[PDB]
Formats: C-alpha cells, sequence, structure tokens
C-alpha cells in the first residue's frame, strides 16, 4: 500500500477496491490499437462500447474531460454526435463535412421529425422523441394523449400530402376542438378523443402538451435532412447539436427530441462490425426523460454506440427519471470518473465514496483485518479542482489522476445568427 | 483459495464458499443434467427457478444460452423470450415453432385461440391487459379487461371472432355504437348511467387501444400456445423481436408469456414432463399478472424458469417493490454477474444476498464477514459469475466461457 | 465452552445470559411434551395451551409449509378434532375426507348448495356477510368502493329476502344488469334509495358499487344452491369437517368466493353458543392468496371461547404487506403467537434477515481462547438462506427454546378421489 | 454482583438509565400511606394514577387480566369508573345494582341518544364530534366534517321543532330525497353551504354517506333520556359499563366510539371538585375509532380526576387509526408503562418495547469497562412467559419484571341479557 492510498499504509492487500498511481493505470490499460484518452489514461478498448459516466459538481472540469475524450476519438477517426452547449466543441473540432442542428445558427440543415420516418411503426417511434416520458405517472398519461395526437394528425398530413410542421401545430393546438375533432375523422384517434368528458379531457390535455413541445420544431428550419440517413452515410461527419445558452430551457424538448432520435435509429442501422459511434451529453440531467436512451446503453453494441455522458447532479437526474429508473440508467454506464461533489453536498460525496468501494487490508499494528473506504467522502470533498479519479469497467484499479487543460485553436465560429 | 478475504482456521456458519471445480463435483449427478457457467444444475433445482442477476454485458445471454443448449442436448422442451432471434437461428430445429408478426415463418395467432371454457376469458384477458404499474392505471386497465372480455366473448358468439371487429369496436365505433354492441352482455349497464361509467369506458377504450394493435397487424392463425403445451410433439417455441420494434411489441410479448404461465397450470398431470421458460430481461416485460404462481404452482406440471434481471431496480419499477421482493424471491436459485461500480446499491445487494460467514482466525478471533464485498462484484471481470443454488451449497466463483454455435437457421425473415 | 455445541451454529459458549434459547429437537420434544393428547409440529408436539393462539408457518415455496399444516391437521384428526380446510386441489379432501365430511367447490359435484342467504339469522348480519361477500378494499379509495358496493349489497338481498326471492341470481341482475334507473326504481323503498341518487358524486358512487358486485358475485352465482349453512354447521356437533377445495388454473377466479367462505367462518364463530369442550381448526395454506379479509383479525384475537385454532402458511411476508397493507399486516402476524420458521430463499435476503431478527439474539459469555459477554443471532440470516428444503426452526409461544427439526414426508393413501367434476 | 433482576451479566457499579428492581422491592418502593390500586400486584403511586397507564401487549399476554385486577383494587377503594367491556365480562363480577349500562341489545340498558347531552349551543359540534369521529385520512376527515355539518345542523332543528327523534334524524340525513333534505335545511346555517354548484352537492352527497355509516345504531339503540354528563355530575352515580357480545363488535364500533368520547368532552366540563376519582377503562384502544376529545382528556383531565387505563395488543394498529404522528402524540400521553410483550413473529414491536424499556449505563469486572445496554433485551420480551409484566411507573422509578396473578371472580350477575 503505497502513496497512492490517502489512508494509513498497509502490509497486504486482500480484497476490494485497489487503487494504482495515474501513471501505473496508464501502464495497465496502454494496449496495442489506437485509444482515446480519460484524463491522460488510455481507455481499454473493450470499454468503449459499455459507456462512461463522467460525475461531479460544477467547474470540477466535466467539460475539459469530455473535450479530451472527444478530440483523441477524432484522432482516430471515430464518428460522433455530440451535445454541444455555446457550440465549443463544434468552434474546436468543426470540420467543414460536418453538421449542425440548431435552429438559430445559419450553419444549420434543414430538418422535421417527417424526415425520419420510413415504415408506419416509425410514427409512435418518432412520436416517442418528439413528446419525451413524462415526470410523473400522470403527466405521462397525458404525455401519451399528446402521442396520439401527433401520430395520428401528422401520418394524415404525410398521406394528403402537406408534411407541414406549421400545418401540424395549427391542427393540433390552433384548430377549434372541433375542426380538429373533424380532421380527425377517419383517423385511429377520431372516436377515442370523443363521446365523454373524458374522451375530451384527453383531448385538451394532449393539445397541451403539444403546445409545449411543437414550437421549436415549427420555427425550425426546414430541409430533408435525416438523422437515420446520416448515421448511414459512411462518409457523412459528425453531429453538433448547439444552442445558445440564454436559450437553454426553450431548446431542452428539441434537443431532447434529436438525442432520443439518435437512440432509437441506431438500433435500425445495419449489421457493420467496423463501426463506432459516439454520443456525447455534457448533462444528462438537463434533457428531458428520453425514452430510448436507456436501451441504447443496452442494445447499441452491435450498432457501436459508445456513450459518454456527464452528471453533475444524481439528484437531479432523479428528479428527471424518478429514482428507480435514475438509478437503472446510472446502472447501464459500466465505467465510472469522479470529479467530485461540491462540500456542499455531503449527501453526493457519500455516494462517489461508495461508488469507488472498499477494500479489506492487513497492516501492522500483530496485524490487524481492516475494511476501509479506498477514498473517503471528504477526500472528495476536498478534491482540488481537475483532478479525478477513474475506474474503467471490470477489473481494474482505480486511480487519481489530475486533467490537463489543453488548449484548442478555433476552428470555425461557434455560433453564426441565422437570418 | 476461494474466499478473497484472509484465509481462516476454522469455519463456523452461513456462507460456504468453494472452488468452481469443488462444486461441480459437488452438484454432479447420475442422471443427464444441464450447466450453469460450467456447473452441473442439481436437477431438485430446476423446477425450483433459476434468477441471473448481473449488469449489461456481464454475460447473462451467454449463461442463457450455454443453459437452453445444454437442456435441448437433453431433449427437454422450451419456450424462449429471443430477442433478435439469436437462439433460434443457433438452436431452432425444423419442427420448432415461431412466433413474430413480422417474420414470415411465423404461426397465426389471437387470443381467441385460447378460449376453452368461460373462464378462459378473464383468466386471458389478464394475458392481454397485464397488470398496471400503479393502483390507479390498474384500474383503468380492470375496465380494458371489462371492456375486452365482454366485446370478445360476444364477436365469438356471433361467430365473428376477429381481431379487427374486436378493434374496430373497441377503440374505433362511436362511444354510442359501442354502447349498442355491449347491449345483451354484462358490461351493458356497468358501462352507463352516470359520468362515472362514461369515464370508466372512456379509460378502457384508451388501454385497449395501446394494447391491441399488434394483436391485430398479428397473421391471424388456428394456432394455440394451449395446445402446443400439450403436444408432446410441438417442438420448442421461440418468441423473437427485431430489437428496434421491442417498445412497439412489449405488450404482445408480455401476453405470449403470460398466456405459457397461466396455460401450464392446465395441463394434464405428467410426472415426467419437462419445460423451460427463458426470459432474457424479466423487468423488459410489463407487469405480468400469472408469473408468481406459474413459478410457485408449476412443480406438478414441471415448468424451470430461467430469468435474467439487469437491474433490480427497474424490476421494483414495473411490479413495485412490494410484489417484485417476492417476484425475486419466488426464484430458488442465483446467479450474480455482478453491477456496475457506477451502482453501488446493487453491488451490496447482491453483496447481502450471497451471506455472511461467522469464521475464526488467528488466542483466536470470531468474525463475520461477507463472503463477497460488495467492492468484489463491482470489481468482478465480465463473464465471471458467482453460482449459488437453493438449499444448502456452498457458492464458487466461476469463469463463463464463450462457446461458439454456428447459425443453423436465419435469425429474421421479414414476411 | 460445553454449551450451544450441536444446536447453536455458531461458537461453542460457557454460559447463556439472556434472550433465545435452542435445543435440539428431542429436547424440544421432552419439554414440550405433555400428559393430554397433543398435536405435532414437525413432530414436536404443540402445547396444549399453545394451540388457541395459533401458529403461522413462514417459508419460501418448496421448504415444505404443506408437509408440516399435513402432518397438524392429521394429528388433530387423530385426535378426534373438528376443522376446517382451506385445501388447494383437494390434496387434504383426497387423504383424510371422511363420509360425513363437507366440500365447497362449485365445480365438484360433491359439493353442498350455498350462498350467502343461507347465514342470515338476525338483522345485523346482513353488513356481517356482506363484508365476507365484499373483502376489503386494497386501498382506502379501494374500501371506500366497496363500502358503496356492500351498501347496494345489503339493501338489495335484504328486499330479495323480503319478497320472498333470496335468488343469487336475482341480485346479480339487479345490482349489474338492471339498468341504472331500473336499479334506483328497485331500491326506492330500502335504505339505499336516496343514497344513490341526487348528485353526480351520488351516482358515481352507484357505479362504483356496481363494479365492484361486478367482480365480486359471480363465483356466487354460478355457485350451486342448496340450503347449507356454514354457521349451521358449525353449531352442529356430529358435523365433520369442512374442506375448501378448488382446481389450482382456477384459483384466481375463485379468490373472492374461497375469502368469502373463509371470513364467514371467523365472524360465525364468534356467535357460538359457550362450549368449553370445543375444538376447532382452520387450516389456511396460504394467507396472503386469500383477499384482505374483515373478520380474520378478530377471530384470532378473540376466538379463544369458541376453541379457534388457526394455522396458517406464509410464503412471502412482503405479498401479505400488498394484501393488507404494512400497518394491518403486522398486526395480522403479530396475531399468531407461535411461530415455524421453513427459510426464505437466497434471492431474498430481506425476508431472511426478517426470519433471523424473529428467530432473536441471545447474550452468552464464551471463553477468549478472560471471558467475553457477546449479543449475536441464534440463527443468521445466511443460515436461513441454506437450511435444506424440509427443514424447521420450531419456536412456540411463550418461555420455550426453539429448534431445529426436519420434517418428515409421512405418506397418505387417497381414501377419496380430490375432485369429481360436477 | 448485579443480581437476579437484571437479565445480562451482573455487574460492578451502575452508572445511569433504567433501574431494574425485583417485584418485592418495587411493590416496597411505590408503597403508600394512602389505599392505593395495583398494577400487576405493584401499588401504583397515587400521583402517577391522573397520569395514565399504556398496557401494551400482544393477544393472550394478560391484559384483560391486568385490568381486571386494576378495576377490582380500585372498586375497593370506592372509586367511580367507566369500563369499556367487551362481552360483559367485567359486569357480570362488578356490577352492583346501582350501576349503568349503555348495550343497545341489552334489556337492563339505560335509554340514550346524543340529544340528551346537549345543553349548551356549542354542544351540537362538540358532541358531532363524538357522533362522527375523526376521519382515518385527511379526505376522510374532509367527508366527516361535512357530515358533522349536516348532523348538527338537522338535529339542532329537530330539537327546535320539538322532535328531536334519532329516527326523525335519520330520515332527513339519509332517507329524505336530496331536494326534501335541502329544503329542510332551508332556514339553518347549512341551507347555502351545501347548495350552489356540484362542488356543495357533492358535499352534501358525502355527508349522506358519513352519516349513514355512523347514525345506524343510534337509531336502533332504545331512547330514554340518560345522560352521561348529569351521570357523572351524580355522586351517588355508580358506574358505567359499556358492553357488547362480540360477534357484533364492528357493527357497534362506532356507537361505542361516541360514548368514549362523550366522556372525554365531558368531564372537562364538570364543576371543579378536587376530591373527584373517575376511571376510563378501555379494554383495547385501537379497536374504537379515531377519538377527537381523547387527547384532551389525557392531558387536560387532572382537574377532573380523570385516570385512564388503556390496553393496546397492536402500536402498528394505533398507527392505522390515528395516523403515525398523532398516535404518538396520544401514547406519549400515558406517563406509566406496563409491557405484557409482543409475539415472536413481531420483532418490531418487540424492538419497541425493549427501547422503551431503555439502556443503562454499567461498569463490570473485565481493570474495569463502561457498557451501555438493554436492561430487557427484545428477544427477552419475546420470550417473555405469558401473564408476566414488566412495569414502568411515570417518572423516576425502576422497572420491575412481575407475574401477573389469574384471581377469580364469582358472578355477580348475567354478563348479557338478551333486549325485549
Amino acid at each position: 500500500g503505497q502513496g497512492e492510498f490517502g489512508g494509513a499504509p498497509f502490509k497486504r492487500f486482500l480484497r476490494g477496491t485497489r487503487i494504482v498511481s495515474g501513471g501505473k493505470l496508464k501502464r495497465m490499460t496502454r494496449e496495442k490499437a489506437k485509444q482515446v484518452t480519460v484524463a491522460g489514461v488510455p481507455m481499454p478498448r473493450d470499454a468503449e462500447p459499455r459507456h462512461l459516466l463522467v460525475n461531479g459538481a460544477t467547474g470540477t472540469g466535466k467539460s475539459v474531460l469530455l473535450r479530451e475524450l472527444a478530440y483523441t476519438g477524432l484522432l482516430r477517426g471515430d464518428r460522433m454526435v455530440i451535445v454541444d452547449p455555446n457550440g465549443d466543441m463544434l468552434s474546436k473540432f468543426g470540420r467543414d463535412k460536418d453538421i449542425i442542428l440548431n435552429p438559430y445558427d445559419q450553419r444549420t440543415k434543414g430538418w422535421s421529425f417527417f424526415n425520419e420516418i420510413r415504415n408506419d411503426y416509425d410514427w409512435q417511434r418518432y412520436a416517442l422523441s418528439v413528446v419525451p416520458r413524462g415526470k410523473t405517472d400522470e403527466a405521462e398519461e397525458w404525455a401519451s394523449y399528446g402521442r396520439l395526437l401527433l401520430r395520428e394528425t401528422a401520418k394524415k398530413l404525410a398521406l394528403i400530402g402537406t408534411p407541414s410542421m406549421r400545418e401540424l401545430f395549427h391542427w393540433t393546438t390552433i384548430a377549434t376542438f372541433d375542426d380538429l375533432r373533424g380532421f380527425l375523422e377517419g383517423t385511429l384517434a377520431e372516436s377515442l378523443f370523443a363521446g365523454s368528458n373524458e374522451a375530451s379531457k384527453a383531448l385538451t390535455s394532449a393539445r397541451f402538451v403539444l403546445s409545449d413541445k411543437l414550437p421549436e420544431h415549427v420555427t425550425m428550419p426546414d430541409g430533408d435532412f435525416s438523422i437515420r440517413s446520416w448515421l448511414e452515410d459512411p462518409n457523412g461527419g459528425n453531429l453538433f447539436i448547439t444552442w445558445r445558452e440564454d436559450m437553454g430551457p426553450a431548446l431542452r424538448p428539441l434537443i431532447s427530441a434529436w438525442v432520443d432520435v439518435v437512440c432509437t435509429s441506431i438500433l435500425s442501422l445495419p449489421e457493420e462490425p467496423k463501426r463506432r459511434l459516439w454520443l456525447f451529453i455534457d448533462e444528462l440531467a438537463s434533457l428531458e426523460k428520453l425514452a430510448s436512451l436507456a436501451d441504447a446503453l443496452t442494445k447499441g453494441r452491435k450498432a457501436g454506440l459508445r456513450v459518454v455522458a456527464g452528471l453533475q447532479s444524481t439528484s437531479q437526474l432523479d428528479d428527471v427519471y424518478g429514482v428507480k429508473e435514475a438509478q437503472t440508467l446510472r446502472a447501464s454506464f459500466r465505467s465510472l470518473v469522479v470529479l467530485g461533489g461540491s462540500r456542499t453536498d455531503p449527501k453526493t460525496n457519500e455516494d462517489m465514496s461508495l461508488s469507488l468501494g472498499e477494500h479489506e487490508v492487513e497492516r501492522d499494528r500483530a496485524l490487524e483485518r481492516v475494511r476501509e473506504r479506498v477514498v473517503m467522502p471528504a477526500e472528495i470533498a476536498n478534491l482540488p479542482d481537475l483532478t479525478a479519479y477513474v475506474g474503467f469497467a471490470g477489473n481494474r484499479p482505480i486511480a487519481k489522476v489530475p486533467l490537463e487543460i489543453k488548449q484548442f485553436a478555433n476552428r470555425q465560429p461557434a455560433f453564426v445568427e441565422g437570418t
């Protein structure tokens, strides 16, 4: 037990979590093939499609660690989608062949979920992306009505030839109740939304849900861009989802929609043994409760999906997905990075400490067997910023390593106001 | 050697851990057996079920594949909830069955094919409309089943057991027309008379509009899962689906699994019958109405259930904390492939399930400790499992072997 | 350290101080052995004074609960005791059923004819047995509806009995088939006339009642009719034993009917005339499979004068919480004074900890090679998780030590067919 | 060197916490000059009487025996008392000729209706609170609230028009048509409150249902002019036995609860009488409804000389009736405790009773060691032989494990006498 373990040195390590020096770990994870790095430590190739969760408070260095991972991944020639706040990564790594999705950036592609519909089963599939899962069981009940209204109205507008978001928005939120009812006639939603006060209530509810989710889909520049098509296009570049932060709350549902689209879509890609696709989520708890994320993290190995998500508050993720599902979600990331919580959040520091784990050891007093936290909650609360604990999936020791704020030159403007 | 902690002088009580080899030696029996991570399964443990708990990528599919394989080598019949037809492509024989609305080789089916007696109506309505997540959601499901069983019962009477017609009436016909159709059935007056009754009907329509879709588009036929179970030949059943269509087929796939679960309870007394039920992921299905009884009352029918579980937290979400516990407790044998290090709560849970032991070491010292620390589970290499069979048997840390199986058929064939 | 050797799975000790004492099966049999004729629990004679304080048999599936209950019932029959048995698949009926015994199973040729009408003696019996037909709601709201259902039930049935037509078919028609309006008219003249009319709330209440009754009454309607009265049967000294059977593929459908019968028994014994020598057993295979009974609790608490002895199996304490709710489920379990632990599954460490705790700890002094005082579980949760099947921990009420004893699968020949299609 | 009363290891010195003493030693300590009542043979400190006693124990542990002994010794002292007496057991043993009986189905019962307790105008809500006890849930209590409004206004009017009939009250509140009731209510405070919107109609409907559940037994109750308030004030009044045959417990639950609550509110109005001593025996606290006045009676009845003794078989059941918070406050209102032990099937309760008994800090030989431990382990409570109790009086008194004696009492009267 060396100067890597912050506690008392020991004679022998019995069981539990082993802690090693940053150098030792880099030595251990170093592999023949080209690798991406996590805080200077090469990531085991087999760990990539098992995902990485970067947990740490504000200012701890999450964006720095994600920037480095994206970079080294780019150096290896990997394709990737990046939920990029303020277009930071777009400005540093954006190539000419790359895509931009941002309703207010002039360089943005034109799109509407209509562009992702291939089969009839895709209507509900993407209605689930446009209208994410409700926060509460009741909110999800409403969302359920909203999706019905959405998929039926949209399916019809597509049939009559005018797949216009402006139209869809008019019918679902502007047309009088009765006119809407009439428009619905002939669709699976005709009768379901009529006959009782309950049915009328369900319709009213659906209207309200769509009135909240659709707005930005409307104002979003039209085009033929298809995320599904883009994913299949080998020569497709990388996708940068950007937005100015003063408009985060407004774009929350559109951005969530795009992330979810990617998540469901990869499950439809043709068997491609060599494909490697990254999905960078700056902050997992800032998006809405996504419907397909969980499955993408569990079933996207065949598609070569590699998800890297930052999380500033485990508590916020519980608020968004609910406690049970938030745990299942976090449990779907096999590799972890702890940047530490704030000393104002002892509950999170304990969680991170627990996550890192205990070790059983023998020390010279004869000999004493002692179980202890490899990293105490207090050590985490006092972690200097830009310092991280790296715990890759499987039987690997953890290591306290420092993050380096590499400098990257602006290869492109982060934002270009759309006219 | 096998115990990760400090070696000891004497074992007193609790969980005994043993080497993989020693366990194989202990579990080894005369009769032909199936294997769990290479460990022969005690014959008596088969009908007491096995729960394979482990995070993503820990090797659950591999373990279930081995188990199924060895059970096949023994000539055992089985039903397999098979995602992407992986097991169908490897073990599907020519006499075997396929249930998949989008696969050309699928059998035709509608729950109507399972009705023999009058009580079967509610029995299978429970399959088509699984238990609600919440008490309120189950209240609506309850109305949905009423509307379903009464509508379906009448169609069967007039001679038109059409899934298409069922769907029409339950969700397309106008409120008033449906009302008229229901006249003469037990649901006539129950759905009329007050706002509350109208609300109930509306709720029913919505439930059925969510559950029935895939039953309607399902290629129709005369195939009966009950008749299948009785048929000594029958073959094996592979319930497949392409994963990009999982969420849409969730209710139909759940319906089939539940149909099996209730149906075995009606099978004629058959002492040597052996039937396996492989569920890739228990928490991905809806809250099944008959699983629990099937796990508790299926010994006489020879039902052997093997279910994977990636998140205990997710099962709680689907069944509720109380009922999920009862459900997990219904499996007598356990396998732990370990949680992620991002889920310390689950590692603690598996550690606790593995158990403590009281031991003497060193003026000797008496100590109680976990045979397997939560931290040992979080650092478990993938394809490594802890096998804890039912009864008084020690546990063992054994490696899983990725056996290679050649494709003896195509996983999916579009219709 | 010449103590704890053999019985106690932990380290042998010098002196026992306080807490739970564990003894060998042989020694317990020695200690509970009594002069009078006794029934046995896993081969251990049950203290006579413990009989009317009830027994809870807790254990996961396959642990041997049925074997234990079978043994207890058998030894009780050898002593000539009367008993009611909730008998799944008529297993006990097939082995212990005699000619003078009764059967209640709507689909068995041998069943007696019955309807709750047969139990009405006084005016207060209408609500009393309405509580049996319509068990307590799972939730507060569900119970509110059941409440409206009992109101609709007792008033409708009361009138049918008055006009001379006590028909379950007529009762079912009015309560769930007749139109809202006709029902209202039928109710005119009854206590339910105006309670179900006048506002949307009242209409909603009526609608709710209809639904409850639509769920509960079915099997009562199809139940072969007759004049058999469980109350009269209990009072009949020469009455035999009652077997409540059903084929398991029909358990769910029969749940409310069977629950009704069990509850009828529980309320009725409280009305039995004082008979100091009366001994009546109630065997419940699985307590959590029945509905939330309205009278079980009082029967477990106030039935000693009637000579009521209840033996209930329980596979999941969690399932019981789900049926009765956590508070009431605890109170219910606490109503049984003697306990048997057949051990949970290793997949359920929470129940094993529960069972371990229930068995209790002991404080003991041990030689360190200078004495050490230590508190510990007599039985570790892990010991319960590794308990071989057909093994039980018997803990009788009062100051009795516990013992780890094996269950013997005694063989009984079929003295009658389990089920006879009707 | 710690002695035979503490079940654990003997110790050198006692430092702090709960002291356990032998039964004999405690009797010696609590023994007083004045005449006393006994708890499991232990004389009860006179100052502990008006601070109440809670007898906690599973079924068959001996609660009824203990309460019977207490009542008996209280009678020997000439104390007046109200007894919630199941099956008339105590009535049959201690019932004198001058005593009162309240039981709708016993021929010896007095005639009564809550109308008999109304003196002032504020008594209408006061006793409506007795007839319609607190709701189990916040919503149930909202309905109960509407029920009390309907009850007090309807009853107030019937009293005015001269026909204070329970049958009339019941007709209007649950039989008359919605509209007729509305008309009857015109002119009362409830006229407009129950009209004007769907919400108002819903409230009225709710009230009807509540009353339909609570009033039945009040209607069938033999009428008479007996007043519990007047009885309490009557010096020469005897004792009151509230009896019922157990097969009718559920049906009588609301009526019996009403009577118990009537007593609880009523003593708060009794004239200042320094020498008054009145006992209230409740066989099982959690079997009654959620009483509205019990709490105040336990807290403000010392001036009236109220002494409450209540049995409690399940603390969990009391939580169910009163709610966890209020149930705790209620139990905390009893200053003296008796533990007869839980069942071994209820380790949670045994831990509760163990904790209640408390720990002690002690010094033992084994250099000396300071140790904190439970005076009574949860396991000792689970193995407690029946008819054995731990007595812990209020204040700074040690506890003691004492056995209960099943004294025999001869039937001085029939327990029940079929009405009519």
